[PDB]
């Protein structure tokens, strides 16, 4: 049955609630972004109205074969009317096409649902600045003070520098980047850009990327693996056995693999600066875990909430244990006390 934190009170709306069958009372289904824990249940047989961004709509049509008459894409940063209720979609700084959703209830209540987001001060100058928010449905994925991580820009600098140095020293090295969903595209694209290569990948992953409006993408990606020195592979293949096998498949074109596994967080962040990160090596294979996050750090999340000053916070992540819920509620109280709302 649909959990309560996926239901918008005073409307016929749900958010990311497609794995429950027909939700009793539901007149429109919102989808924040194209990741499988959120879309699980959409297909060509779905015949309710789905509201989402343009890019998420492109992916629904092409990857899942949802029929076009049921897809209702909305422009960002624009007041739109859905079943008599004013709504606005805002950039969530998560993966391509990911949004937050502002709802303006008929009774005057204002609700923000973050979806998955990485808070940023640029958000403090969107249509959020212009009115009060009564309820916040918050992506709390890393709501504990141990979760620190660097900016995306510092992680990309590290990756570009590492790869440019390895290939300059050995022009027969192959660079590999792991992936399992959309998101984190800047990793493999920035590396390709510095080496003056295109990124080679499967036809299916190429198709996915062509759905994302990314300008000059024909210029950065390809399915001709042979002409590329940056290959994208399944995340499950980013291990010593998997990359040994891939290297054999390259026909003696390359004699060394440098691989990157972007990840959310790892405990090494508690002890280690980005500059100090080192690979796991075996034979002619090195694997770098890099802390490229598309969710808020604890301190980014705290700043956002203390800026917004909501009257009630409803967590959407880590809600399944009493100890987690308790812990998050204690931080919310502190934030409120410290900020004086
Ligand atoms: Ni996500």
């Amino acid at each position: 049955t649909c959990p309560f934190y996926k239901k918008i009170p005073g409307t016929g709306f749900t958010v990311d609630a497609f794995q429950y069958g027909v939700v009793e009372g539901c007149t429109a289904y919102f989808l924040t972004h194209f990741h499988s824990d959120h879309y699980a249940g959409l297909s060509k047989h779905f015949t309710f109205p789905v509201y989402c961004s343009e890019i998420t709509g492109n992916l629904l049509k092409n990857k899942l074969h949802v029929q076009e008459q049921y897809i209702h894409p909305l422009p960002l940063d624009t007041e739109c009317i859905v079943n008599g209720v004013k709504v606005v979609l805002l950039d969530a700084n998560h993966c391509p096409g990911a949004v937050m959703i502002l709802f303006y209830l008929p009774n005057g209540t204002v609700i923000l649902h973050t979806g998955d987001f990485r808070a940023d001060p640029s958000m403090e100058r969107s249509l959020l600045a212009d009115q009060k928010v009564h309820m916040l449905y918050l992506d709390t994925t890393y709501c504990s003070p141990e979760y620190t991580f660097p900016s995306q820009q510092e992680v990309i600098r590290f990756a570009i520098n590492t790869a440019f140095e390895a290939v300059t020293l050995n022009p027969h090295a192959l660079v590999v980047c792991g992936t399992y969903s959309i998101g984190k595209e800047k990793v493999f694209l920035a590396i390709a850009d510095v080496l003056g290569s295109k990124v080679g990948m499967s036809q299916e992953k190429y198709k996915t990327l062509q759905c994302l409006n990314i300008p000059e993408i024909n210029s950065l990606i390809t399915t001709d693996m042979c002409s590329s020195l940056v290959h994208l592979l399944p995340m499950m293949q980013i291990n010593f056995k998997g990359l040994q096998s891939h290297l054999k498949k390259c026909g003696g074109k390359y004699n060394q693999i440098l691989a990157f596994r972007p990840t959310g967080w790892t405990h090494s962040n508690k002890f280690t600066r980005i500059a100090d990160v080192i690979p796991q090596t075996k034979g002619n294979i090195s694997i770098y875990g890099i802390p490229y996050s598309e969710h808020s750090s604890y301190l980014e999340m705290k700043r956002f909430v203390q800026w917004l000053k909501p009257q009630k916070i409803i967590p959407t992540v880590n809600v399944g244990t009493w100890k987690s819920r308790s812990t998050m509620e204690k931080y919310f109280r502190e934030w409120k006390l410290e900020a004086g709302y």
